[PDB]
């Protein structure tokens, strides 16, 4: 199996939509944020809703469900975070994970951005290489299910390779050709 990273700005979302979606494939799965915290949604001209990561979702809930219950249900930010409770304990930052994978795919330029930056940023003597690959996707809860099948249906493809290092650069194009999309690809060392 190969460790798979799932990231965008929040961890609420796009990241965890795509985290529930390749687990239920059996995939060796984990989803990050790239923010400086976990910003939600409230009233558009107002300020939004701020937590620093490491936040059990399960109190986000909470703290929503006393600031307005029948206003965040309706913009489904409760159940998304129902949804997100049974998954993992709370968000978790990019920059400040030790884990390692094979693939971390991020789901729009900015984010793709933080994570190369981060990562060049580091340094160690293992030369395990990481590859990382940018899939767009808008940041709602339907853009979000529709991306999750796009971001399964690539790794499900490069999961069959046995020298994803030499076969890569190959499959991306396939497969943009295929999905009509374009997806970044920068390798970083581990």
């Amino acid at each position: 199996k190969l460790a798979v990273a799932v990231v965008c700005s929040s961890n609420m979302n796009r990241s965890m939509e795509a985290h529930n979606f390749l687990a239920k494939k059996g995939f060796n799965v984990r989803s990050y944020g790239t923010g400086e915290r976990v910003k939600l949604p409230g009233m558009a001209f107002d300020k939004p809703n701020v937590y620093e990561f490491g936040t059990k979702y399960e109190d986000i809930y909470r703290d929503l469900e006393s600031k307005d219950k029948e206003f965040y249900t309706q913009n489904g930010l409760l159940h998304m975070l129902d949804r997100n409770r049974r998954i993992k304990k709370c968000p978790e930052r990019f920059q400040d994970t030790k884990e390692q994978f094979d693939i971390i795919v991020t789901v729009e330029e900015r984010v793709y951005d933080l994570v190369v930056m981060h990562m060049e940023s580091m340094e160690s003597v293992d030369n395990r290489p990481v590859h990382v690959l940018n899939v767009d996707v808008v940041d709602n809860a339907e853009d979000a299910l529709m991306g999750a099948f796009v971001i399964t249906d690539m790794i499900n493809m490069m999961a069959k390779s046995t020298d994803l290092d030499n076969d890569i650069d190959e499959l991306i194009q396939e497969f943009e050709e295929r999905r009509k999309r374009v997806i970044l690809h920068s390798v970083l060392f581990y």
